[PDB]
């Protein structure tokens, strides 16, 4: 039967090949949602060509690309084969696939979501952990597809905007952790320092109130409540870009930090972004590896696999959408509350826009 | 009888009357395990003068001092009693006050607990997060303790270095948001924002690594979901004293924020200190909450009370040394593990003072 409930998937999406990383820079620097320049529609066209080199030089060292769309994809499929045995009244479910700075875009989703005549529409954030500069944003650009338009919704929209610590994230999390421990030696195992990495923000945009940095805190404590502590731990933030100031211990001078002071089984885990990425300079440069094991003795840096595939997150993601639709919610009461600092006249338009949905 | 199982209540004390302000700075600012300044010993006493009138005032505006001293005995007291039927096998049990920059100072404490010939000491952290200003240089002052005094322990020790997601901890603090909710007009309840505010971090001490910051969100956390995010919130920092970068949003900042924004009634929580301290900008200054009702229509700012005496806290804190001792551990497997920027070589002797300890 026709699709009843379309579930839109938000995320950033990634460059699919090599040869998709300028289209994906250009969109990403034009986003006013995430960042503002002077000239920006002049410089942001720059910018992308400019340092487009460096980064499709790091998805090459990855695999050649962000396979994020192909990842997201069985997720949905796995998704939306439980929704409809987990909630009969809302069948059939569809999912789409809302990516804000590549193909599938977010407005291109929507516009089929309209097309297929659905009667309720659910903005489910891919990002456990909100950000404004991702859910937000992501969440700015459905509210800013109908101001464009200019006409309003055919359908019912709601949003699952965050779920950090949704009991089987947690349980993802504590899965794939057991499971890289293990492939450290076997004596080494109770001395591995578990190294929570997730990508850092900007000081400003922290001091401006973005709730990122406490969410994500509030994974990292339910992952090792979960894990009973069994080993030491750290929440630091990794890549970084640019010359001004970013939060807490950056992810590589942390390693390099812990290696000059005795810890040498190192386990990185990518808390805050469930799909393969760019990984830190410790883990693609060698000559820089080359230099920690000469001076510290680093002897095991492993990474736990991201959720990719794994059966429970699709299970993970079902229950969330099926507990937001028997709650009733239209958003988090979170979302009812922008920064403290917020300087973004959109972001309160977007607030209005769900907590005034239809039902 | 004889006391067995001794309990260090560890905290930074407070100046009980405005003439102890000024050697509460001293030993204050002498701290080199809270910061490093040149040719300290020499700075430290003449910062102290210079800022003690301003630090009288602000104890003046809230009562004359601080009651921590009272405070931390009533709890302590509250907290023996129920150990003796807890833990039969340890009793009696007996508390000890060890203040960082007051009488009774840690030394002074930890040369009572061998005079009166315990068989266990235990050093107990009064800040549920741990921060190697606070709760650290309380162990560290420890160990430098015996390093002084050339001998070693005449006692078994063993510490609990933190306890940010303790259930009876959390709810107290969700206990005492229910309560002041309930001063809000019946109306307004909903609309109240909820800003947790704990005590801010020089962002060079972020930066190193300290755990402070994410075991504090970790502390929100829990309490909001004891709450069933009733209101929407945030964790703010405050005070933060000096020129230099501190961490997130600043609390008067965020408040003033929040107010031009539309949202004017709010709720402080100290959530990362126990008992009374000095308020904020906006609930001491007259003019300034007189500039913010005027331009923002502020209509109530009011500040959760700390845990203090509640009972039910004595309860939590029996609770945590009964666990501790039942579970017969020497320190946190958080505290195993350094900052991975640490530059102080006296953390890695409290560290090892602890985990090689008898038994
Ligand atoms: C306002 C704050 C933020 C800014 C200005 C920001 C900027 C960027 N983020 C990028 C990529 C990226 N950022 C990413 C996740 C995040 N990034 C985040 C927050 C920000 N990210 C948060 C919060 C994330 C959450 C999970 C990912 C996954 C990429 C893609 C590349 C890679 O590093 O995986 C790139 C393009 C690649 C490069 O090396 O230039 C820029 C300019
Ligand atoms: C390394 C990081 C830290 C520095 C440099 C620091 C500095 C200071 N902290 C003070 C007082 C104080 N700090 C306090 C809680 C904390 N302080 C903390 C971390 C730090 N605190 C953390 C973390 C806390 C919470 C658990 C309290 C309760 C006082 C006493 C007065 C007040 O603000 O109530 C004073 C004395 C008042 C003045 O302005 O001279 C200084 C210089
Ligand atoms: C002046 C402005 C800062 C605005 C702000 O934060 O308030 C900064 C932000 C982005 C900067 C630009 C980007 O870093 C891209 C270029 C980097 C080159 O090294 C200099 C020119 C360059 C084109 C920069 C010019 C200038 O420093 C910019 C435009
Ligand atoms: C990542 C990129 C290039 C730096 C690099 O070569 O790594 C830099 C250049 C322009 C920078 C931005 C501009 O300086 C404008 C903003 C300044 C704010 O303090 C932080 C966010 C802010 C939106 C910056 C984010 C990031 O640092 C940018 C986007
Ligand atoms: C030079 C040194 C920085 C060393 C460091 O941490 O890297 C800084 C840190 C603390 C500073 C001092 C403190 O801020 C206290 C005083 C503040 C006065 O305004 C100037 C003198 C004053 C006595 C400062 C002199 C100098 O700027 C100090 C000593
Ligand atoms: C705010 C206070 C007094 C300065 C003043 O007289 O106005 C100054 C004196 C000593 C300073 C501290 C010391 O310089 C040691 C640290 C130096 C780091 O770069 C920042 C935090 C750091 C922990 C400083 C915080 C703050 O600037 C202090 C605590
Ligand atoms: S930037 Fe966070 S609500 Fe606007
Ligand atoms: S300063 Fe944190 S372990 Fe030394
Ligand atoms: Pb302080």
């Amino acid at each position: 039967r026709k699709p009843k409930t379309g579930i839109l998937m938000l995320n950033m999406g990634g460059p699919e090949t090599l040869g998709d990383v300028h289209d994906f820079l250009l969109r990403l620097f034009l986003d006013r949602d995430l960042m503002t320049l002077p000239i920006q529609n002049k410089l942001a066209p720059f910018i992308a060509k400019r340092r487009t080199p460096k980064i499709q030089e790091q998805y090459r060292r990855i695999g050649g690309g962000s396979p994020i769309k192909i990842w997201t994809s069985k997720q949905g499929e796995g998704m939306v084969k439980l929704l409809d045995e987990l909630s009969p009244n809302t069948a059939p479910h569809k999912y789409y696939i809302g990516f804000r700075y590549v193909h599938p875009l977010t407005e291109e989703a929507i516009e089929e979501m309209e097309r297929d005549g659905l009667e309720r529409a659910i903005a489910f954030t891919q990002y456990p952990q909100y950000s404004c500069s991702t859910t937000g944003s992501s969440l700015n650009a459905i509210y800013r597809y109908y101001n464009q338009v200019g006409r309003k919704p055919t359908m019912k929209w709601s949003t699952i905007d965050r779920w950090p610590t949704h009991h089987l994230l947690i349980q993802c999390f504590a899965d794939h952790i057991l499971k890289e421990l293990d492939h450290f030696p076997l004596e080494k195992r109770s001395e591995v320092v578990i190294l929570f990495s997730a990508h850092s923000l900007p000081m400003s945009v922290v001091n401006r109130g973005d709730p990122y940095p406490q969410e994500v805190s509030a994974t990292v404590q339910k992952v090792m409540e979960r894990l009973e502590y069994c080993n030491p731990y750290r929440l630091v933030w990794q890549s970084k870009v640019g010359p001004m100031p970013w939060l807490g211990p950056q992810t590589d001078e942390s390693i390099k930090g812990l290696c000059e002071r005795g810890r040498k089984n190192i386990l990185l885990v990518p808390i805050a972004f469930t799909s393969d990425h760019i990984e830190t300079l410790y883990e693609l440069d060698i000559e820089y590896s080359q230099v920690l094991a000469k001076e510290c003795g680093v002897e095991n840096i492993r990474r736990a696999e991201s959720l990719n595939g794994n059966p429970l997150f699709s299970k993970a993601l079902a229950d969330l959408v099926h507990s937001h639709i028997q709650s009733n919610e239209l958003c988090s009461k979170q979302l009812t509350l922008s920064c403290p600092l917020c300087v973004n006249p959109v972001c309160r338009e977007t607030k209005s826009f769900f907590t005034s949905q239809q039902l």
